[PDB]
């Protein structure tokens, strides 16, 4: 499995990423504003944006490409519910990003939430992750480069002074992630902070 693989390879992708120099993530322009998102059924730097009435997000799926299977891996972004629209503009660019590892993402549609009659502390934002490699492994080049881009995204909603929300409870997170937040589906709060690829991505 690509946990397995993890385990196994722990010290050697941890030594091979911490002396890969920053990623560059070319930003997109050409994006929709919060407001646009709420379009319905468009198309967006090869994302395909989809709002359907049963849920009270926005998904965004990337036609392309990572070739392994879903080893459960995601992320949440959490922020003030009132600082969503500012959240979403913010982070536009890194999410329909060319060079982004996360082809496939959501974030709340706050007129949805309201209308399902939702409480929104946290988790606004979903960032799925999925091995690279056809083997399902994540590669050290990859793992590297998703972690230069949630870093990225912390950065930039800080920087933006977005305040945060409120992590999710089955979420787990560095005191130095104010907004992402890491859980594993697949698989106590305890037991997430030993995951390899949670603390390659923190530690």
């Amino acid at each position: 499995s690509t946990n397995k693989h993890l385990k196994n390879n722990f010290n050697s992708l941890h030594n091979q990423m911490r002396k890969m120099p920053v990623s560059h993530f070319k930003e997109a322009l050409d994006v929709p504003d919060y407001s646009g998102m709420r379009g319905f059924f468009a198309m967006s730097q090869g994302f395909q944006l989809n709002n359907h009435g049963y849920d009270v997000f926005i998904h965004a799926r990337r036609e392309s490409p990572s070739q392994g299977k879903f080893a459960g891996d995601k992320f949440h972004i959490s922020v003030l519910r009132d600082m969503v629209p500012q959240a979403f503009q913010a982070l536009s660019g890194l999410l329909f990003s060319e060079d982004s590892p996360v082809d496939k993402w959501k974030v709340t549609d706050m007129e949805k939430v309201v209308q399902q009659a939702r409480v929104s502390l946290g988790a606004q934002f979903t960032l799925y992750i999925k091995p690279d490699q056809e083997n399902s492994q994540y590669s050290a080049s990859f793992l590297h480069k998703t972690r230069q881009f949630i870093e990225c995204l912390e950065s930039r909603l800080s920087e933006n002074g977005v305040i945060s929300g409120q992590c999710p409870e089955s979420d787990v997170h560095p005191e130095n992630w104010k907004y992402l937040s890491y859980r594993n589906e697949l698989r106590q709060r305890q037991a997430l902070r030993e995951e390899p690829f949670y603390r390659l991505m923190t530690e």
